[PDB]
């Protein structure tokens, strides 16, 4: 995989470099490396796809080296590179799409795709160019047990999930207090909710909590932190906890008062920031645990106090939110991103070809089932068909 | 256009690799590049500016080569580096800037700006350094024909419209039926409403169609869909379709169900997805459709029953929603995105020194009518600009 | 592709110049190219097929020169020349078929067909004859991207479109105002029409517009502008705007007045032509705007008194036409025409074997909707098919 | 004009023949006219433009000659090729565009636009190539005077001219009969009618004659005669010829008997068709006389019987029409065509820089007004701009 890395890597730097009229100096180390590559493969026979629609191809490799008396390159030699690198650059499209498909319960690390692993070979090692990439990086340090890491613009660390608890209810579902919850993306919304705004409860202080697993554990995570979930603070009609009916919510927003967001790795309180509202920091975290409160205002203009009775009816209902993204943050293994397209890259080559459902993948690559769910061979797998989908996208956008 | 990308990317080299003490090997092919520059462009003239309030200034290049006998650099080498290297880099500014003023109804990407057509000639054919960046390698991949792609985070394809359509309505708006949406930048949020919460619809279920036809094909796009559209969420007021009067809005959010978004390529079927939110991806589309359907819920509670009556009235309107977020994408032609500065660049150029408004762009450069017409002479000269802008951006921030 | 063309243009002249008793000054240069193909194509194997019903076939060469010491050719000089040109034509057909059938949604202009993806190689530049033919020249120039065109003798630029709006209607139908349209290959014919002859009309004149679009922009159009188009100009019965019932269309045709089509080229009034009937010239447009008027009669034949009353019964329907025939134009990208079989030797290859749908084609190569949908990636596998087609034809027909 | 085809010949078969990889003896004797093309116009500084929008472009030649012992091309030798080509076109297409707009009532074929005068000089004729097409060689015949042919396929030779004459007539317009015709293009459409249904004809015999008169003799031109004119077919209302008051026109529809189509050059009856259809042909004429006769019907059922009374009202009127296509021909002089963009290329360079109206031709060179009075210097000055607009569609499109 490092050698078609390097494959990918000494394609472009020679799409880019050799140009007409560019000075030998500029790339005369390049024609080394593409030399060498143009040798080490020649003679050599591939053959590439034979899984769902993705068609049978076969690469059989015979070229010229490129020329090293030229002072300074001019249309010839430009033209005899690119009618290589056009050819080698298909080859390479074509083993990065082979290779995303395949897919191995067990071993998802070693490469699939006997044509790839023919590369993986020990003749092909002279064509290893440099790993500068971030994926390719963190592919070697992984490969020798080290520290990984990929920064990450708003990861989809959450698994989709909108649902709501009730801590106290009726079939009637007049009087309900709870908390309902939207974890997407980056993005976390809770919002506890008390019909009563807090009468029968001591203290007049009603407390709400609300935990997020993460799967994976992030770090130096800048997280924006802001009151009123928007999502929970607007009527709706709920269906029940098993649909048999439904139930009306009326918010009220109150503000949460004396919130406290703590930052938990295996149990211990790595950060805490309690009534910190704007952007703050977890250095190193995987659960996320946001107590906050609804208390009932003590003074109460004439219009507050008729929206809040101590009667039964209780027609609009008290609610106190909170509103979290993980703006951005650096996580061990990969994930998927909003400044990347690598996830987009893989399912849509499985896609294309309508590739059948493996063992580890869920159907699709639906991207909240497979978080959902993060086995060690999964990631192992996902890690694999993403830096090969980083290769590729190195050429092919 | 290479030519002058070459300039800059040689000069933003120059800056920093020629620092003092730096070994000659890590800047030898970088200064054989720099005298073959200083060479090429001695004893040359040109004549930038001469349109709005940019001033004309003339350049004349008369400049020494650089040394290769030194070990390590010194303050001498870097001094006088320094010296030539700030006058190339004003040059190069200006160079940019006129081109960026520059429009032309026909031939919009051949160059404009005498001094860059000047630039374009036989005999600045041996500055061409390497053309590594995103923007020069589509403008290569561009003018000898083959696949280019730009990578785009909220890709602000949509022009901006907020708007509503009536399926059902009378002067008194008392029983009203249709569609809000707002289309902004990557975001759409559209939210189906119905006054009598499909009472008499058939099964009472009422269909919500909205289409919205990008006018570049996404390739690859990561997209983020959730419901609940937040923005037709809460009570307005809104004029008429005539402007006339002004009607009442007060949603109560129902869930969409059996909700479809396709993604559709040349109004064949790409992809499709039932009911399942979240982060999903999109091979090609030229159009979204999102369907989605208001259904009355069988069993109502008391409370939500209270709400939804068979009477005239209707004081509350049942709402439905969608929002769909294009995190991410590919595309074959450029626009302006929320990470990039391209656009930025380009407008407050023209700001700066008043350019009047030219033949292809719209006042001010807005993005709303320079996306909602997108002609292939605007494109072309949008792409010819934006490639201005990036080499610019190398050297000047 | 080049290469192919040329091997064409080589094999078509050789058949056409090689002949008995012509003197050996006429083909000297063709037997020199002739010579030239031989030993480039010598020894190189290929393959051809392997896609619907079209067979494989595999394609080998060992072929002698041709002589050179030869004062005038003779009967077996010709004999064995011809046995060559018989093989090489059929390895050509094939090679040209096996890439009208292929089809790539991603890179099209590309060749598909492994056939012809091995004659783009390096061995085989040699082969390049010259690019005299329209369709291969606008190739080159796309390809090294400069202005291009193609020109056609009456283009079907239009997709069929048969339909109606109605602005004045009542659900009976009895007292309608709107307009009828064909848009049909070259030729738009549209006919507004009053069932009241511009009773309660301001002044008795009722306006009438008509846009339409192209898909395409075309250069320099010759345009044929008659009143009275026919096809709407007789009575009819026609189903309703939905569908449900049927309306009669009892056409009395009166004479345009101030007619007047604007040629505009995005928002651009390209052209104005205004009471002008016969040839037009149209220079450059992407729309065109037809308006007309129907003028009541201010005097009238009692007779004409007869057929126009004021009360409601309204036997006869006064209408107003329009017939506007596109002669010939040239148009940047590729187009079928009434003049060349491009499209009907692409269709026929694909039909003769059963080719399945493709990615971008649509089914059956229908050019209605193909046209109507037009995206770029279609273009140019239509421009890869097209010039395929023109060099096929060269030589089977 | 010699030369100056002969400029744009050369250009065209140097952007061919000279491709890379092609063999030299594909081009030796290409590579010698160019090097004398080149050699000739050295040194010359011709001056273009200065006539309503043209710019007043100056244009300097000195550029390398092309190797000559090269046995094969190459891509270098093609760069220097294009970048000269380039140039070389750019200046052909602005003297064509010079020589277009000029006019003159005196000598209207010695050439104007002082450019295309000094290429009309002793020094420039080295260049001359060969005058293969079709409008070089009839100039060449035509000035050395020679019979010479211009093929047209529909050409519009007859002006515009829709109209009517009444053999009977009223006050009323209630009882009458005569003659209508469409001659637009190359389409003549006569329709007689008679609104007693020839009741009290001589034998109920209406004899309907039609004489048009062609501005040139037409040679060996293909005819498509049909019965039963499709335009005048159905109801009408019809302004009076005075325009006082309108008359309406209701027909029914007989077949001609008896129809005889004789075509006349200088009063002789070069040609004679007596009731036949379909295609005919003319050999050489300059006058159409088309005579039909409308017969009652001896028997006569009772629905047709009912249509045609003895008495006074008539409310249908009888009509026998023909339909006559000019489907090709061969013409002394120039004319505009379905198949040819000259008269369209020649309008849109006067269009597109807004040309003084000149002497010779009409306002916009609307074709029914260049060709309803076409006098020999008009005719000359339209050869000449035809000629140099065939010459530039050899480069530009």
């Amino acid at each position: 995989m490092e050698v078609l890395y390097s494959l990918s890597k000494t394609l472009k730097d020679a799409r880019d470099k050799i140009v007409e009229g560019t000075l030998y100096s500029n790339v005369s180390d390049l024609i080394q490396q593409f030399n060498q590559m143009i040798v080490t493969m020649n003679g050599n026979d591939f053959q590439t796809g034979g899984i769902g629609n993705l068609p049978i191809r076969n690469w059989t490799f015979d070229f010229g080296l490129l020329g090293t008396t030229l002072l300074n390159l001019d249309a010839n030699y430009v033209e005899t590179a690119r009618t290589t690198i056009e050819y080698f650059i298909d080859f390479i499209d074509n083993v990065c799409m082979d290779e995303m498909v395949r897919e191995s319960q067990r071993n998802g690390v070693a490469p699939q795709s006997e044509a790839l692993r023919k590369l993986a070979g020990i003749k092909f090692k002279r064509i290893n160019f440099n790993n500068s990439s971030e994926y390719i990086e963190n592919w070697n340090l992984q490969n020798r047990r080290q520290r990984t890491g990929f920064v990450f613009h708003k990861p989809n660390i959450f698994p989709y999930s909108a649902s709501f608890t009730l801590n106290r209810s009726q079939p009637m579902h007049d009087n309900l207090m709870g908390t309902m919850w939207l974890n997407a993306g980056s993005e976390i919304q809770v919002a506890g909710f008390d019909y009563s705004c807090a009468l029968n409860a001591p203290a007049n202080i009603q407390q709400f909590e609300h935990i997020v697993q993460l799967r994976r554990a992030l770090t130096t995570a800048t997280i924006t932190l802001l009151p009123d979930a928007e999502r929970f603070s607007f009527p709706r009609v709920i269906n029940s906890a098993d649909g048999a009916t439904t139930w009306f919510f009326n918010p009220i927003i109150l503000r949460p008062n004396n919130v406290e967001v703590e930052f938990l790795l295996n149990g211990q309180i790595i950060n805490t920031y309690q009534a910190r509202f704007g952007t703050i920091v977890a250095r190193n975290f995987d659960t996320i645990r946001l107590s906050f409160q609804l208390m009932r205002p003590p003074n109460m203009t004439p219009a507050v106090n008729a929206l809040f009775p101590q009667a039964q009816p209780f027609q609009h209902h008290a609610t106190v939110g909170l509103t979290l993204r993980i703006e951005s943050a650096v996580c061990e293994s990969v994930l998927a991103d909003a400044n990347e397209t690598l996830l987009a890259n893989v399912t849509a080559v499985r896609q294309e070809y309508a590739i059948p459902v493996g063992p580890v993948f869920p159907p699709g690559m639906n991207w909240t089932e497979l978080i959902t769910n993060y086995s060690p061979s999964r990631e192992d797998n996902l890690q694999r068909v993403f830096t090969v989908a980083s290769i590729r996208s190195m050429l092919i956008k």
